[PDB]
């Protein structure tokens, strides 16, 4: 086989049906094979950095690995930023990169950069692959680290002579699994007592829970202890649930903070939070304060780097909390007013009514810019699962690529794109993606003619009619009026892209 | 005196008018600084990524200092494509990044990341500033090293709380010298002999003669021999030269090749090239077999990479072709047929026909795709300076960017960017960024609903009607009666960018 196919090969192997990115000639080894192959579908995307940020929702809504592609040189570093999301995500993405012949690297070839060096601050493990007889080694190798321990992006540079190269011996390894970090047995029977022993506490929830939410709830109704959710985890717990007070951190909510705050708990549980700036309030210490802290987090980095610890839980959360839940049920609230949307014409208003046109399923994958704030503060989460929210790295166009990864990762779940004006100057050509894929997302832009949250205002574009020229459905909505539940319910029917812009420059903070 | 603001006081010093990028709350001490500078303008871009591109081409067309600046993690990587463009183009372009608290780092504050070793291989310098007592001597030592001999970009990360900071000591040093390498004389003089005793030769000009083309046109003069560029330096030597043969290398012409290997020249003088893939028609030995090899570059490293030099001449051309011009004098061609254009719809006709409408003066910002070759193939070198070309690092968006680089640092020059729909789905929003500066620039987006050179092919997209949407002058293309003079001319005639869409399945092959 040729080296370019092996790869494929194992990366089919280990599950993976879709791969994001750009061709061109040094990659096309790859994508000429993939003419040939029913089992991988390539999405051609117009940036690729926004096929980082589809690959890495991709990863988040499969729960396993993502593929990105990407040309030697120019395509390689305009993956960097989807690399340094997915490291700051735990996110298992495979960064392949073309490069320049191996004979003709040092001799300014046409689009020539050793990618190696650029990838290795944000990835777990980087690699230019000079020698065909190392090509199964290192792609297995590659992907057993991306998925083993604390996940994160890997990354292969495999120069275009290589790619074309018969492997030496094409043995395929088997499918890696992922190597969990196990929990102490031991630690946990002791925190169950702590827990039991201290009486009161309540639960901060980062996104860390993700995969583990029924046996988090479950931990949270034996110990009878409140919740709270950071900004990046709002999704996950669903406003229904008695114990779920709402958001602590940024943007977050009156009754999570008062809860924090207060002198009425006496163990903070922090499960899966780094205890980043937007989860703490920018570093406010009330938190932890007075109280006796528990962590539990798979990155054993993350403990003591500012909030001093009286017990870490080293372990994956999908192994410590239903363990802990068995260990307390051995040994054994306020909440937010929801908000109420009005008539007057302002992102909050807005938003609201969106969310009442829509299906209880639907997720909502939210950009970066000001109505990211009203999102997280202001609409309800009706079940579980339904907010991807980057209040981290925060790359604009983020939203969007996390649209697309969504639809093609879980097609039967409704997507909501919340966008802005410059997210799509910056990403909206992605919307050209969706369309080609046949993707049914509506791509809701607040468009305010400003880079907001002289330079920064602009003349507004019209981006709906953008749209329209674009062959993509359409609205314009400039009043409240024009924002009713037939012109959401019309655009959302169609099997592709729509665009619902939101014409407003709200001025409110 | 706050930090960000010493260190505009810095670049406003070194010459700099314009700063691209996109401004964000880890970089708005500099903009919020930028309101009250009239000698700066911030160009704020769609894409970080676009905004390199520009002050690459801003930086080449002013032949000076240019900056860019991004927001701490996103904003700082998106740029990391721009600065490995301008690294292998020696171009001197400053990266700024904004950069969390010095206290938060390792502590995941929001856009957290350190940019230092993400730029440190695409870079001359980078440096995180961790101390506000070390800014002036950092911004100081990257812009001394920007405008290197070899000039190349830098990378200065500045925490946000080090940018609000008063700086202990305000003292500006002086302005930055652009450093030229010094060649030596007994080298050149040596040389000079040579070219003397050999008799013939023939001289291979890359894009480092682009600051000193009158003193490169006089050496071939007063030596008699021809001259074939390479592709990258196309629009440097004007076809109506009589030494000037034409282009060798990636998409050159047929006289040119048979010129560099034929049995004819004794000296191959090789002027401001790397002798890469592109200006060697990937790495063929016709350059310099069985010749006398003489190579004038400022970068050290280029010499004897592949092609064996008889005579290294370290220098600026700007110093060593004028001087050894002087050397010569002291001691003491079948070029390239035109191309005629037809009737056919082609792309080699529509872009001459193109041509046949356009100021002599146009300069041509050239994307990269398919219509790169029957650019370099095919088209006149009415006069110097006229065609942007990358085939080096080759960023999609490249000719887009380079376009408005070109209207900001040289107003005075028309510009036509040559791009195509992959090149426009990418980078081609920054055609709002043209609008917004009111930059007279034309576009012909080359539509061919596939990105050349199933997943290839996608459905069309009207990008003339597109343009519109966005408020800009348009005209689609889909016969050749559709291109009309007095159309090219209509949309040139705007104060602000125009699209002329050429919607094009063209399925002969390129040069
Ligand atoms: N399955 C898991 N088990 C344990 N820890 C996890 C798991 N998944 C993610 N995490 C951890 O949860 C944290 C998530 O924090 P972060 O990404 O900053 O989100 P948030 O904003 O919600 O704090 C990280 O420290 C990561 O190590
Ligand atoms: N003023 C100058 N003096 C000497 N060398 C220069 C000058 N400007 C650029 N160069 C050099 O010329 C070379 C340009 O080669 P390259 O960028 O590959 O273009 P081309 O494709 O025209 O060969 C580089 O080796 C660079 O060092
Ligand atoms: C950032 C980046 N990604 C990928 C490439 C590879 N590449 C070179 S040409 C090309 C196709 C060109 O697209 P378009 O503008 O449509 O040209 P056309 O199809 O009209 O020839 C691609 C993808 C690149 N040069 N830069
Ligand atoms: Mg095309």
């Amino acid at each position: 086989m040729k080296a370019a196919r092996i790869v494929l090969d194992v990366l089919k192997q280990n599950g993976v049906q879709h791969m994001f990115g750009i061709p061109a000639g040094s990659v096309n080894a790859f994508f000429d094979e993939l003419t040939q192959m029913d089992d991988i579908t390539p999405v051609v995307t117009k940036h690729e950095g926004a096929a980082g940020y589809m690959a890495a929702a991709y990863a988040k809504y499969t729960n396993h690995l993502a593929v990105c592609i990407a040309c030697s040189g120019p395509g390689g570093t305009n993956l960097v930023t989807g690399a340094a999301n997915a490291m700051r995500e735990h996110l298992p993405v495979v960064f392949l990169t073309g490069a320049v012949p191996v004979s003709t690297l040092g001799l300014n070839a046409s689009q020539e950069l050793d990618a190696e060096p650029i990838f290795r601050p944000v990835t777990k493990y980087s690699a230019t692959v000079n020698d065909v007889a190392n090509v199964v080694e290192e792609i297995t190798k590659a992907v057993e680290i991306a998925l083993s321990g604390v996940p994160g992006p890997v990354h292969i540079a495999l120069p275009i002579d290589v790619q074309h190269q018969q492997v030496p011996d094409a043995t395929l390894p088997a499918a890696a699994e992922r190597n969990l970090i196990t929990p102490d047995a031991d630690v946990l029977d002791r925190v169950a007592e702590e827990l039991i022993a201290r009486e009161s506490g309540y639960i901060l929830a980062g996104q860390g829970i993700r995969n583990a939410v029924p046996a988090l709830l479950e931990l949270a109704e034996v110990l009878n202890w409140p919740v709270v959710t950071t900004p990046q985890a709002k999704g996950y717990l669903p406003a229904s649930h008695p114990l779920v007070v709402g958001v602590y951190g940024f943007a977050g909510h009156e009754a999570a903070s008062e809860l924090v705050s207060g002198d009425a708990h006496n163990v903070a549980l922090i499960i899966g939070s780094s205890l980043g700036e937007t989860a703490t309030n920018n570093y406010n210490a009330a938190i932890t304060q007075d109280r006796f802290t528990v962590q539990l987090d798979f990155d054993a980095s993350v403990f003591n780097r500012k909030y001093a610890v009286d017990e870490a839980v080293l372990g994956d959360i999908t192994l410590s909390v239903p363990a802990l839940v068995e260990a307390v049920k051995a040994r054994k609230v306020k909440k937010q007013a929801p908000s109420e949307g009005g008539s007057e014409y302002t992102t909050k208003n807005v938003l609201l009514a969106l969310q009442q046109s829509l299906p209880a399923s639907t997720r909502y994958t939210i950009d970066i810019g000001e109505f990211m704030s009203y999102m997280i503060n202001h609409l309800e989460v009706k079940e579980s699962y339904t907010y991807e929210i980057n209040v981290h790295f925060g790359a604009m166009g983020s939203g969007i690529g996390s649209a697309i990864g969504s639809k093609l990762a879980e097609p039967e779940r409704p997507v909501v794109c919340i966008t802005g004006d410059g997210c799509f100057f910056m990403h909206g050509m992605e919307l050209l993606t969706a369309k080609e894929y046949n993707l049914p997302i509506l791509f809701v832009v607040m468009n305010n003619a400003r880079l907001g949250m002289s330079a920064f205002e602009q003349e507004p574009v019209n981006i709906s009619a953008m749209a329209a020229a674009m062959g993509i459905p359409s609205h314009r909505v400039s009043e409240m009026e024009d924002l009713t539940e037939e012109r959401v319910q019309e655009l959302l029917s169609h099997n592709g892209p729509a665009v619902l812009e939101v014409f407003l420059k709200d001025n409110s903070t």
